RNA sequence: UAUGCCGCCCGUCUUGAAACACGGACCAAGGAGUCUAACGUCUAUGCGAGUGUUUGGGUGUAAAACCCAUACGCGUAAUGAA
RNA sequence: GCUGUUGGGACCCGAAAGAUGGUGAACUAUGCCUGAAUAGGGUGAAGCCAGAGGAAACUCUGGUGGAGGCUCGUAGCGGUUCUGACGUGCAAAUCGAUCGUCGAAUUUGGGUAUAGGGGCGAAAGACUAAUCGAACCAUCUAGUAGCUGGUUCCUGCCGAAGUU
RNA sequence: AUUUUUGGUAAGCAGAACUGGCGAUGCGGGAUGAACCGAACGUAGAGUUAAGGUGCCGGAAUACACGCUCAUCAGACACCA
RNA sequence: GAGUAGGCAGGCGUGGAGGUCAGUGACGAAGCCUAGACCGUAAGGUCGGGUCGAACGGCCUCUAGUGCAGAUCUUGGUGGUAGUAGCAAAUAUUCAAAUGAGAACUUUGAAGACUGAAGUGGGGAAAGGUUCCACGUCAACAGCAGUUGGACGUGGGUUAGUCGAUCCUAAGAGAUGGGGAAGCUCCGUUUCAAAGGCCUGAUUUUAUGCAGGCCACCAUCGAAAGGGAAUCCGGUUAAGAUUCCGGAACCUGGAUAUGGAUUCUUCACGGUAACGUAACUGAAUGUGGAGACGUCGGCGCGAGCCCUGGGAGGAGUUAUCUUUUCUUCUUAACAGCUUAUCACCCCGGAAUUGGUUUAUCCGGAGAUGGGGUCUUAUGGCUGGAAGAGGCCAGCACCUUUGCUGGCUCCGGUGCGCUUGUGACGGCCCGUGAAAAUCCACAGGAAGGAAUAGUUUUCAUGCCAGGUCGUACUGAUAACCGCAGCAGGUCUCCAAGGUGAACAGCCUCUAGUUGAUAGAAUAAUGUAGAUAAGGGAAGUCGGCAAAAUAGAUCCGUAACUUCGGGAUAAGGA
RNA sequence: AAUUACGAUCAACUUAGAACUGGUACGGACAAGGGGAAUCUGACUGUCUAAUUAAAACAUAGCAUUGCGAUGGUCAGAAAGUGAUGUUGACGCAAUGUGAUUUCUGCCCAGUGCUCUGAAUGUCAAAGUGAAGAAAUUCAACCAAGCGCGGGUAAACGGCGGGAGUAACUAUGACUCUCUUAAGGUAGCCAAAUGCCUCGUCAUCUAAUUAGUGACGCGCAUGAAUGGAUUAACGAGAUUCCCACUGUCCCUAUCUACUAUCUAGCGAAACCACAGCCAAGGGAACGGGCUUGGCAGAAUCAGCGGGGAAAGAAGACCCUGUUGAGC
RNA sequence: UUAUAGUUUCUUUACUUAUUCAAUGAAGCGGAGCUGGAAUUCAUUUUCCACGUUCUAGCAUUCAAGGUCCCAUUCGGGGCUGAUCCGGGUUGAAGACAUUGUCAGGUGGGGAGUUUGGCUGGGGCGGCACAUCUGUUAAACGAUAACGCAGAUGUCCUAAGGGGGGCUCAUGGAGAACAGAAAUCUCCAGUAGAACAAAAGGGUAAAAGCCCCCUUGAUUUUGAUUUUCAGUGUGAAUACAAACCAUGAAAGUGUGGCCUAUCGAUCCUUUAGUCCCUCGGAAUUUGAGGCUAGAGGUGCCAGAAAAGUUACCACAGGGAUAACUGGCUUGUGGCAGUCAAGCGUUCAUAGCGACAUUGCUUUUUGAUUCUUCGAUGUCGGCUCUUCCUAUCAUACCGAAGCAGAAUUCGGUAAGCGUUGGAUUGUUCACCCACUAAUAGGGAACGUGAGCUGGGUUUAGACCGUCGUGAGACAGGUUAGUUUUACCCUACUGAUGAAUGUUACCGCAAUAGUAAUUGAACUUAGUACGAGAGGAACAGUUCAUUCGGAUAAUUGGUUUUUGCGGCUGUCUG
C-alpha cells in the first residue's frame, strides 16, 4: 500500500506554512532587568493584519535600556488597546488592558492572554482571536499559580511567567459562516496547503486504510489505539468515547 | 513437349492434418547435443601384484622430445556405531 | 574411445517476475515565489436622495448607486453530442459542426520544491517525458520454465511405447 | 474393430475383458475414407491368384440357367451413411 | 529384405593438422555458369565448354565453431500486390513580355482575389544556430516541376558609458562552525565558534605609527518579465544599428581651477504662516521617507488614434453630376519659464444648519467665504528646430550625381477606441514581497575669519567609462512533434463602415496569391442545400436536422429559502 | 443709474410624435433562446479518468465526532548539537466521518474495536532472589507492561428482519410465552438508481404503454450523519409526456463543391505455402486442391462487399502451471 | 537489649556536579551593606518591613558636577565618586529521574517474504471413488475400470485371549396357583432356521456356540514364507526352529481375537535392554553421544510447515478443457401414425380420444467434448436474396353432425403474398387496427471490412444483500473508441486479340421470365331457408401489391447564378 496523505505532511515539503505576508513571530519582549524589577514603557505605534491569523498585531516601540535605540517588538493586540497608547510591561507595571505583568505579581479572577508556559518563554498560551486564560488561584509558597486555559483544562505555571491583560482582539471571528468554498480556499491560501481534504473512505485501499469496497464504507472501528504505528492512525486517535451526547458535554 | 493413368503442401503437436489447426512471399550467408570436473558400462593399449614419468627435478635442436628420486592415489582384507 | 549420468548458460530461442546501483517534474500532479492575460450586454444588492399615506404606531412610491465563487456571450480555457470526418490520417488523439464555462476554487510564462514502494492526487489507481495496480537506465543475467517452437548428409540392419 | 460387458434414452459418449489392427503401413478392393476386406513392401521380367468385379466410363461374358419385381418417391453389395 | 520414436553399422561432404604423391598450376590455381558428357542405390565424384586471375588437390592419419527449408530464426538483399492506393481541408487564379535547351511554378508588368489590424501586418520571449545577405549554380532535397529556394558551392555580415546581462534579493539552493554516518556523504545556515572593517587625520623616519575612535547573530548562488544610474532625433548598408555617422543631451567614477554665495564673533536671508530663493559647515550614532506594491466599478484630466473645418500643394473621376475623391501640412530626448486635483496656511466664527459628489460625505479639534503655499505628474510657450523630415515646382546632368527656389499654417469636436493617470468608492475569517540603493532630519564631534579664507548638495571647466550578448525566423517551411507534420508553443502595437460590440460581413495600410496540375461531371462517398401532403408513424431513444432568435412596447403562472423563478408562458 | 423671464451664439446624438411611400416588405445579408408539465438524483459555482466513462463520482460550505496545554498531539529521518506543522497555541493544529437550507436523527456496549481516579494475582520474559549440587545445572517463590476480569462508549464498526398461537366478529389491537447472543426497524419512505416473484395490484396517461406518474406495502434484501424524509434555484446528468418544428419516416427526388473516373508527373503499404469455378461425397465431423459429376476460351476496366473459416495481435473469457503481480 | 556509624539491603525525602530543556548580542545574579519610614518593648548588634521612572502618540546617544595629582599652570588629558562592598556560578527550569546504549516481554497488515491439496464427463459447489475391508460388477484359474451398485474401518475386548470339561441353540407343540401375549417349571420335535463385539461373506452341532474350572502363547530370540508387489516398504497373515510357560488324565492345542479390515518412514524427543562402546593428552563421577527393540505421526494415510481476493491485472501454455457455431445422439421439445375404452341425442372414427404403442425432425433444451484458445468478431433489430413445407390466404378439389352464409377436416400445391402500430434492447410475449391472410422455418442460432450498439461482458460510479475485509452477485441502475479491400474469386455493369478484310441484315442453342389480390354494380335480397339471414358462374367498373416505361399535364428540385427584389460594404 501507498503512504497516506497523513503520513506524507511531516515530510514537509509543499504542506509548509506559507511565511512571506506576516510581520514576523508575535512574541513578548525578552524576560530582562526592567521588567523584573519595575516596568518598561512602549507606545502602539501601529495595530496591523497577519495573514494565516484571525487576530490583529500590536507593533510596539520599546527603548533599548543600554544602547541609544527603540527596539520594536510585534505583540498580539489585546481588545480595546489603540495606537499611540502607552503599554507597561513589567512586575510594577498597573493592572490595565494591554499590559504585561507576572501572574504572582496580579490578583485572582484577571482575564490574561499571551501567557507565558515556563517564565522567559515569550507567550505560548491563548495567543489565538478572542480567547484568554482566567488566573484562578495562587500560592507564594512554592509561588506556582494555577490558571484555567481556553480549553477548559486547569494547568499550574509559575509566579514569574508573564501574560498580557484583557481578550486578544478579533473575537467572534469563527460564529460567521466563512461560506461558499472560495472564502475556505482563500483563508487556507495564507495559512497551509491543508485543505480540500478528500475522504480516505472514498479512495482505493492502497491510499488509505478506509479505501475500497464496493459500498463507500469504513468496514472496521474507526478508533485506533494509540499504540497504532505511524501510518495507521485514520479515524479517531485513542478515542474516550464516540457519538453525539445528550445534555451538556 | 504431347498423350494414358496416377499424384492434395511441406515442416509440426497429435488417437487422428490436404485441412476451415500452427510456421513458411522470395533468395544468399550465419544458425541449435558443445567443452569441462567426477563417474557407470563396454572396448583397445601398456604393464600386471602391482600400477601410474610430466605437482616437481634433470635435460633440450626449447611450451616439444628425452631421462628421473621420494612420496602420493588406487589396488593387494574384511567387518563392526565403535 | 563410443554410449550414459550429474553440476555448470548445458542442444538453441522464449516469460510475467525478483535484486543492486543509478537517471528523470522540458510532459502532466501539487504547493510556493515573481510576472502577465479576460469585448459588449441582462438583472439591479447594501449605502444614499426626494415624495405620498395614517391619530399615532409605523407603512408604501420614484430616483440614485453598481453588489454577486449571478447571468447572456467574444478571446481564452475545456471537450457534451454528432457515437460526423479521418481511422495503412494532417496527426501514435487531429479535423469540422454542436456544446461547457468565461472575473474567478479563473487562465497562464519564468523561477523553485517534492524522485519510484517514493512523489503528487478537489480520489479516476489518476498523473509522475507517447511508459504506471509501482517510471526509466545499466547490472546480477545467457535469471528459471514439468511449458511452445526449432534442431542441418546418405545408405544398411534391427525396431518400440501409451501398461505396472 | 468382431465377441463378452458396466453406466447411460442415447451418442462418432464414458469405462472394462480376450484377440486382432491403426499409431509406426505403403500396395489391390469398398467411388472417396487411419482402423473394413485381401494381402504386408529390395530392383526387374514372366506366369498365377486374393478381396473385388466383367453395359459404357473401366482391364474383364450386353455370359449361360431357373424364378421374382413395373414403383406419378422403384431397386441396386457387408462395415456404411 | 515394410517401418514412426529409437539403437547400431558402413560410408559421402566442409574448415584446419601431421605424413606422403620429388601431386596440379599464369602455356591458367580457386571461385562461379553450363536443357554437354561419364561414374556412383545414394550422400556425392569426375570430365568438356565459358568467364576468371593466384592458388589448390589425391591418399594414410589427427582435430572440429563441420553439412539447413522451416525456429512469427538473425543480417542483408529482393519481389507479387502496382505504375495500384493515392498526392482532394487553409475560396483562385489568368494574360503578356523577359530569362532559359526547357517555364502551370522563376523575375517584371497587368488584371482578379484573400488575410481584414483577437491578421496571412509589424516586433520580441524561450528554442534554433548562420537559416540573414550577395554572387555562382541545380547531381541530391523541396512526395508535380524548377531557370527558383530556408537546397548546393564560395564569400560577406551582428560595432553600445545610457538596451540587456553584470548588481540586489524572492520561493529557495548552499559551503562554514559543528554534529551524524563503515562510507558514498547527510543535517543545519545562524546555529552550544576566539567567525573583520570603517573612517579621520597622523606624521612626512626615499611614509609608517598612532589614536579621534567607532561598528558588528556572520559566506555564497538564486529573476535577460520583480527592484534597478543615465539617449534622443535625422541619415546611413546587399545584409547592423536606442550601438555606425551628424546633431544635440544625460548619468556614474575621479580630478581640480575660476565665477558666485557666506564671513566684523564667522556657518545666508526673506514670508505672521503654509513655505520660498543659485548656494547657504555638520563626524559618531539614532530616526524617518522613498524603493514598496491587491482587485474591481464608475468619475475628472492627459497623450495617441478616429471623425471634422478653412487654407497652401499634388494626384484620381469628369457623356452627365460633384467648391470633391484621395493624399502632405510632422516636432524627440533634454533645458527653461510657467501649469493642478489633493493637501496645507492666515483672516473669520457658522443653526434661519450650510458647502458639496455621478456615487453623502464634511464642518466650533473651526465650515462657507476672502486671500495665499506646495507636489510638476500633466499641459502651454520657447529653446532643441527647421538647417531636419515631408509635400512640391523649375532646371539640367554622358557617366554618377545634382543645383535652384516655394509651402510646411490656423482650427474645431466627443458616454468615441487604446492608454497613463488622479481623487473616490465596493470586497475580504483574502487587507494584496523583500533586498540592494538613494535621500532627509535629530544630533552636535571637528574645523574655520577679514588685510584674507569659508564653502565641491550651484554655475562653469577637465578626464574615463571595461567584459559578454547584439544578424535572422518566432512558425499551415527556420522551435518540439522521425518531416518543409492542418498539432503544440509566452507576450506587445492595433484604422474606416455596419452593429451593443475586439462578434460575423466589407474595405484602407502592410502581406501573401503558397498548398501537383490538365480534362470529364457515372456509381458510392465527404461538406453544403431544398422538398408537395402528413408531422416522430422512423428509432433503444426526436440521434441528426428543422423551428426559435436582435431591439421596443404589452404580459408573465405554480412554487419559493421571498433573493428568485423570468427572456417563464403568450403576444404586438 | 430706472431693475426681468430674456437674447445672441456654437454644438453633438437620444427617444418620442406625425405624414408620405412600396408587389405587407423592413433585427431583409450577417448575427441570433425552442418552450412547457412531471419523476429520479447531486443543493448550488468548482474538479478528474491527457488517448473509449464529465456522472448520480470527487470537492464544497454547513454539521458532528476524536486527539492534544508543548518534558505535547499528528507526521518525518539510517542517524543526529535533525526535522514538518510552527514567524503556530484550542476561535489553534491534527485525525475522521456526513454533505446547502427546512424537518428529524429513534432503540441496542451481547460481538469486534477504543478508553479508563477500577480490583486483585489468574498468568507473567530477561536480570535479580532463594533451595539442592562437586559444578555445568535443575527447582522454587517474588514478577513490569499487556492479556484476563470490571466499568465507560454507536454522528466507533455495526445490528435492530424478531416468532408463534387464543378472542368481538368473520379475519384478531385483549389476553398469553420465548426472546440470537443486546435490542427486536421507531419517525419516515418505496416495486424507489434498493422488490426475486414482477410486465406486483388499483387509478391515470394512449386506440393499444414490460414505459411514465399518483397511490397500495408481511418491504426476496427500505430506514435514520454507513444519515432518513422534504426541498427553491442550479445541471452538456437519467427518464416520461405535451406544444412548436421539421426528409427521422410514408418515399424518395434534385442540385452545388471536392473526390472517385481519365491523363502528365511522382509513387507507397498491409498481406503473400502454392494458389484462385462450382455441387455432392468422404474426411480433424463446414474443401481452392481429394473422389464423382457440372463444366471450361486470351487480355481485361469500373464497381461490389457472398467467400477466401480475409487482415490486425503467441485469446484479454475458461482451464492448466507445484509461473508472477496489485490488494 | 544497643551504645560502634565498619554497605544499600528497601522506601520516604533532600544536594548539584554529570545528564537534560530553554534564553540572552551571556547586564545587573547571589549574599551583604545602605537610605529605610519603620520593627514599638522600648534610638539595634533583636528580627518582620521597599528600594530613582504613569494624565499626554515629544525628547533621552559623544561620562557634568564636586573633589585630587600632574600640564608651570598654555592645552587639557588623567585617579575615585557620580552609580554601595564581596564572590567572577550569564540567566532560569529539571535532576541522578529523564536521555541515550544493550538485552528482554507486549503491541505492531504500517511494512516485508511466502503459502493458500488432489481426483473430477471444463472448473466451482457437492462428494471421496485419496489408506483400507465384504458381497456384486468380473465374462466358472488369477488379474480387471468408471463420481458402477448394497454396505463397512480409524474402534471394541484380561475376556469377547489360551487350555480343558459339561451342555445345545432359533422356533414351535402339549402342559403347572396367582400367571395373562409375555415372570418361573416340565416334557416332545428341532441340520442350525440361533450364537459367535461390529459391515458383509465364509466357517462352526459331544463346537468355534452357551455355562463352569485354571491361567496370561496378548511372552523371549531373531530368521524363512504368503497377500499387496518393483517380487521394495508398511500392514496383516502363515509355518517351523530355539527358550520359557498355560492348560489337560493325556493325545494335543496355544506366538492375541474362528477367517477375510481396524493403520504409519527418515530427522527429532522419550523409554526398555546391556557389569556394553565413545567423548581422540591420561584418569574418576555427573553430562552428552552411540549399539539392539518400542512409543510420541504424518487420514493429502511411501508421510510440505500454510487464508482470501482481482470487474486493474499479468506470463508460459492448452482446443488434453468450458462459454458460439457445426458433427453423432433425441431424453427433453416440436410434429405424425397404429389399436380404439369412450366423448359427440342415437352413433368409435363428421370432429375428437383414454390405457397403451411405433415413428419422424433437428426452428428448443440437454448429453457429449470431435473441430477451433499464435481468436472463425459473442444478442436483437434494420436491409437484402434464396431456399424448406410440417399450407395462414389465394387457385382447383374431396369430407361433414355441409340447407344458406359461416366454419371445420383433408388433397394437389411453395406459383403467389402474408402488414401498420403502443410497451419491451430483447428473441419471446402482450394489446389496438386494417387486410385475402397478418403460417411456421432454414441458409455459421443467414446477414458487424453491410449498418446500428439498446442489451451482453473491461476499466468510472450508485443502491440492495453477502463478506471482519479486499471484494462477490446469470441482482438493479447510469456513463462507456465498432479499424482495413487497392488482392483473388463471386456478382453487377464495360471493353476486347483470333477465326481473309470490312459493312449491313438476321436466325436462336442456352440462361432468365411475372404478374398479383380485393371490392363495388348486375346476377339478386335471387337460389337456400319457418324466419332471420343470404350465395355462385357469365357480363361490367375500379382498386391493393408488384413490375417496365414515360415526363404532355401536376408537384419537387435551381449554378439558367435567367429576371426581379432586399441588406452590409467597396468602386467619389
Amino acid at each position: 500500500g501507498r503512504v497516506i496523505r497523513n503520513q506524507r505532511k511531516g515530510a514537509g515539503s509543499i504542506f509548509t506554512s506559507h511565511t512571506r505576508l506576516r510581520q514576523g513571530a508575535a512574541k513578548l519582549r525578552t524576560l530582562d532587568y526592567a521588567e523584573r524589577h519595575g516596568y518598561i514603557r512602549g507606545i502602539v505605534k501601529q495595530i496591523v493584519h497577519d495573514s494565516g491569523r484571525g487576530a490583529p498585531l500590536a507593533k510596539v516601540v520599546f527603548r533599548d535600556p543600554y544602547k541609544y535605540r527603540l527596539r520594536e517588538e510585534i505583540f498580539i493586540a489585546n481588545e480595546g488597546v489603540h495606537t499611540g497608547q502607552f503599554i507597561y510591561a513589567g512586575k510594577k507595571a498597573s493592572l490595565n488592558v494591554g499590559n504585561v505583568l507576572p501572574l504572582g505579581s496580579v490578583p485572582e479572577g484577571t482575564i490574561v492572554s499571551n501567557v507565558e508556559e515556563k517564565p522567559g518563554d515569550r507567550g505560548a498560551l491563548a495567543r489565538a482571536s478572542g480567547n484568554y486564560v482566567i488566573i484562578i488561584g495562587h500560592n507564594p509558597d512554592e509561588n506556582k499559580t494555577r490558571v484555567r486555559l481556553p480549553s477548559g483544562a486547569k494547568k499550574v505555571i509559575s509566579s514569574d511567567a508573564r501574560g498580557v491583560i484583557g481578550v486578544i482582539a478579533g473575537g467572534g471571528r469563527v460564529d460567521k459562516p466563512l461560506l461558499k468554498a472560495g472564502r475556505a480556499f482563500h483563508k487556507y491560501r495564507l495559512k497551509r496547503n491543508s485543505w480540500p481534504k478528500t475522504r480516505g473512505v472514498a479512495m482505493n485501499p492502497v491510499d488509505h486504510p478506509h479505501g475500497g469496497g464496493n459500498h463507500q464504507h469504513i468496514g472496521k472501528a474507526s478508533t485506533i489505539s494509540r499504540g497504532a504505528v505511524s501510518g495507521q492512525k485514520a479515524g479517531l486517535i485513542a478515542a474516550r468515547r464516540t457519538g453525539l451526547l445528550r445534555g451538556s458535554q
